[PDB]
């Protein structure tokens, strides 16, 4: 387990906050912070890890998933971000993200921004 | 909302059962359970939706994740899917993922697929 | 195949995509999109495995074109990464990384990603 | 850009990416990769945007290599799409995608995806 590792406050490189708990079977809870984009405030997040991960040196995977509607704003879109916790003195969540916005059929080809964020214990 | 439009079973071209439950706050829970890869029986999955969309006849945005660990089998993976819900007769969930393995830093460059998923209500 | 890959194909979105296939690995030809901020037909380059494998695999491909010609400039540039595969339902299974020149604040959201399917008829 | 663009280039991993910007939008040249299953230099094709806006955005541009030389074929692509920031800190973001010549089955897990980002000094 990396649940001691995982769970905390991280930052990513534009200043977004991360804030998660992982459970001892897999659960991913927090709440997110986005520095871009139609956001404002804390936006639920949930997501999965790999508890029990190789002992090997290999990071651990996880993902989670943020649907940008709250008690502000709804930006009718919802990004996953998908990576790997990299345990060590600086401790790194590594990801690449997908944004899907909730678009027409004739627009759908356009609905899919693809980006990557990663995550450190201290802000930028 | 799409809370009834989403809840129920949903099967993707390879043939890989997504079983959800839409909840009223834009929740997310169910199984997987993936025709492909080291994969075997049902995996935990969690997600979002917008449960308020727009009205103009656009998807509803959403998200979940599996991390690829059950009582049968561990591949040290998870994948996110990330897409929109599309309502009606022939109602679909389109999708893209990244599906991204532990590695060591050596072999992270070649961390992450991606895919994409076209979900339908039947076979 | 050089032969199979030459010639004109079509994505699931009217697009057109017209292509010649080099035995030194090249592609090059012209792309029509029926979508987006784009009118007529863009110069595209590329490469493609010349030797594949004979196992039945399909063969890799890229190409690129960016969004200038002589009647429009949407300051982007399309990659599709793929593979082609013959036969009598012949296909080039296709994702795409399209990029636009953006600032430096506004680059976190520069980049769609999307999947375009080819075949020789419409 | 064509005088900025053209020249030696180096991503995190230590590849070199050997490029001239033509006048007419074309990019040439030589690719060599770090990581994989790669050895030596591979042609490379690819666009750019030679007639980019003035508004302080970058220039789109885009590249391919087949993973085929004299010494070595992978049976794969990856396409690099991204844009050129002139100035002080001269840098190429993109975003790739790799795709292995795959069977129908394994098709799933035929393309990977990551990000690399060149500088003209090599780390």
């Amino acid at each position: 387990r990396d649940e001691a590792g995982i769970t905390g406050t991280w930052y990513n490189q534009l200043g977004s906050t991360f804030i998660v708990t992982a459970g001892a079977d897999g659960a991913l809870t927090g709440t997110y912070e986005s520095a871009v984009g139609n956001a404002e405030s804390r936006y639920v997040l949930t997501g999965r890890y790999d508890s029990a991960p190789a002992t090997d040196g290999s990071g651990t995977a996880l993902g989670w998933t943020v649907a940008w509607k709250n008690n502000y704003r709804n930006a009718h879109s919802a990004t996953t971000w998908s990576g790997q916790y990299v345990g060590g003195a600086e401790a790194r969540i590594n990801t690449q993200w997908l944004l899907t916005a909730g678009t027409t059929e004739a627009n759908a080809w356009a609905s899919t921004l693809v980006g990557h964020d990663t995550f450190t214990k201290v802000k930028p």
